[PDB]
């Protein structure tokens, strides 16, 4: 509501709802709808088939409100406006409708040979994001007027099932909604006004929004498994590749303790390709879903080592070892974060 239009966009504000009106006159003529002073889409009734006016031209400014909050749905994503010249905006090859896509009245539809003007995929990006807000909008607005989600579309419960968020709606209504949007940019690049696209912005979640304040979940043997003496084998399999760590830990690590960061555990850290004890050093290679970890302890000469899908894991130099020189202390019990 702050975003002020600029004059740029709204002296050919006039025309893209005029054109939108002609995207109504168009679509109806040719996928059947006749023209009908109600909306009886049912029977093939279109209002909208005529100029401005006899459509009500309550809805032709409302269509005009559609251009101004579409761009300024534009800017509030952050899209720009581009202007050449008033030159580009008389730019027209004009194009041709049939009787069939043409309403049958003078108010003829015509801008140019949109089919050659292409968009960037960013663009494109975009534009999905528009649908998207637009499909928000009329959720809202039919929250506003008491709606509510459901299965089975009960006007009675003011039930909708179409009350979801847009990546679950249905690939219909999202069809329709996307290619009419698609058109209406169409209709912006017809009139002259390109977009130098934002920058494709990038970020991320880092995917923590996990339960209440925990990170992880460490899974320890009993204390009562340590092994002091003797080598010893076990297997971490990997379902899905993300933040995991396999080790042997003593019998004092603390369960709200990231494995490695203290001297109470040796662990692999394979998401990033680490080795943790007391800190974080480049070793081994980095897993995927289903990959499976070996661990290797031999306490007799105090090494440590892993293999991932059989093959042995190496420092940043050739040696073998992942952990060499540690004390025997209170023994050692598999672990996993
Ligand atoms: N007379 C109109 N012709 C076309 N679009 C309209 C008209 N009045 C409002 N609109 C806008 O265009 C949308 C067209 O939606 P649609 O034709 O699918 O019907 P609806 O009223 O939304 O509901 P339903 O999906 O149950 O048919 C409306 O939701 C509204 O945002």
């Amino acid at each position: 509501s702050q975003i002020v239009l600029p004059p740029h966009l709204e002296r050919i504000r006039e025309k893209l709802a005029e054109n939108i009106h002609e995207l109504w006159v168009m679509n109806k003529i040719e996928l059947g709808w006749q023209y009908g002073p109600v909306r009886d889409d049912n029977k093939r009734q279109h209002p909208c088939l005529v100029e401005f006016s006899k459509l009500p031209e309550q809805e032709r400014n409302y269509n005009l409100q559609m251009s101004l909050e579409t761009l300024k749905t534009l800017l509030a994503l952050g899209c720009h406006v581009g202007i050449s010249d008033e030159h580009a905006e008389d730019k027209v090859k004009k194009m041709k409708l049939p009787k069939n896509y043409q309403l049958t009245s003078g108010y003829k539809p015509a801008p140019m040979d949109l089919s050659f003007i292409k968009l960037t995929p960013s663009q494109e990006a975009m534009v999905d994001k528009l649908a998207e807000n637009a499909h928000n909008v009329w959720a809202r607005d039919r929250i506003r007027q008491g709606w509510t989600y459901g299965i089975q579309q009960d006007v009675k419960n003011r039930r909708n099932p179409r009350l979801v968020p847009y990546t679950l709606l249905d690939d219909r209504t999202k069809k329709s909604n996307k290619d009419s949007l698609r058109e209406a940019v169409r209709t912006l690049l017809g009139y002259g006004y390109n977009l130098e696209a934002p920058d494709q912005d990038h970020a991320a979640r880092a995917e923590v929004c996990s339960g209440t304040g925990e990170r992880f979940r460490i899974f320890r043997a009993e204390k009562t498994y340590a092994v002091k003496a003797g080598r010893w084998y076990f297997e971490f399999e990997t379902v899905t590749a993300g933040d995991m760590r396999v080790g042997w830990s003593r019998p004092g690590c603390q369960p709200d303790q990231e494995l490695g960061s203290d001297e109470r555990a040796f662990a692999f850290d394979g998401f990033k390709a680490q080795r943790w004890h007391q800190g974080n050093e480049h070793y081994g290679r980095s897993w995927q879903a289903g990959d499976v970890v070996g661990c290797m302890v031999d306490m007799n000469e105090h090494t440590m080592m892993f293999t991932l899908n059989g093959e042995i894991l190496l420092d940043d130099s050739g040696s073998e070892l992942a952990f060499k020189d540690f004390d025997v202390g209170d023994g050692f019990i598999p672990v996993c974060s």
